[PDB]
């Protein structure tokens, strides 16, 4: 049943397989504008986080994703049941360390991985810039409890970043879309999440996708992750503004897939 749970969806006549995989507070429909554009040369497997709205939230088991390894067992339970043995994987915002610890588990499955808008630690620490202090976490939580419709109205445009309408209006739909109790566990997963000292073991070549300005990820970040990787990385600088230029500016994102991708 974990197919039907968490809308795993299977589109396209290509011969290689492409997996689909978002972040935080959006679904599988924050792919929707560069979508058409990889069914001829993929068969493309989507699917929604269990923390997703659209997910329905008696499966989300507050025990079992306290860690983001069940994310990963997740992703790797719907590989399974569809007899995908090879793949290339985008993961963006969180969905790019579900990809890399699943590599590491599974290194024969992932022939790339291509990470978007990724970020191993969010919280600064000395000279590792993440972007963020325990303060501006702890004021995303308590906004979250007092009120989270005016958590979201704050969140959305900002992690939208350039000044695109249509942007703004999809992540706000799935971020209200989400249940207030879940958005503050999941979110406190993310945000004191710390995936630096597993980065050596991804041996698999890497693909890093960075906005020029991301309010969730600081250039050096990008270069930290291209250090850092064990295996080959390239990094790639999107000429936008943004934290979800799939939505914001996907005529260029679908530019850079197709370079990263061969196709
Ligand atoms: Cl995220």
């Amino acid at each position: 049943g974990l197919l039907e749970a968490l809308n795993v969806r299977v589109v396209g006549s290509g011969e290689r397989i492409l997996v689909l995989s978002h972040g935080f507070g959006t679904d599988q429909s924050v792919w929707q504008r560069i979508l058409p554009y990889f069914l001829r040369d993929f068969k493309v497997v989507l699917y929604d986080l269990v923390c997703a709205g659209s997910v329905n939230p008696d499966n989300f088991d507050f025990n079992r994703y306290s860690s983001l390894d069940a994310y990963v067992d997740d992703l790797l339970a719907i590989l399974d049941e569809l007899n995908i043995e090879k793949c290339v994987y985008v993961g963006h915002s969180v969905s790019a360390m579900i990809g890399c610890l699943a590599s590491i588990r599974r290194p024969a499955l992932f022939q790339k991985l291509i990470l978007l808008g990724a970020s191993p630690r969010y919280l600064n620490d000395g000279d590792y810039e993440g972007g963020f202090e325990q303060e501006d976490i702890d004021q995303v939580f308590s906004a979250m409890e007092s009120n989270y419709a005016a958590w979201v109205s704050g969140f959305a445009p900002l992690a939208v970043g350039a000044d695109v309408p249509a942007a703004v209006r999809e992540f706000s739909r799935t971020l209200f879309n989400m249940r207030p109790d879940i958005a503050l566990f999941v979110a406190r997963t993310v945000f004191e999440s710390d995936l630096r000292g597993i980065l050596g073991q991804v041996k698999v070549p890497c693909h890093i996708i960075q906005t020029k300005k991301d309010v969730a990820v600081p250039l050096s970040v990008a270069d930290y992750l291209c250090r850092h990787l064990g295996g080959k990385t390239t990094v790639e600088i999107l000429q936008t503004e943004g934290h979800l230029p799939q939505l914001s500016a996907p005529a260029l994102v679908i530019q850079l897939l197709r370079r990263a991708l061969s196709s």
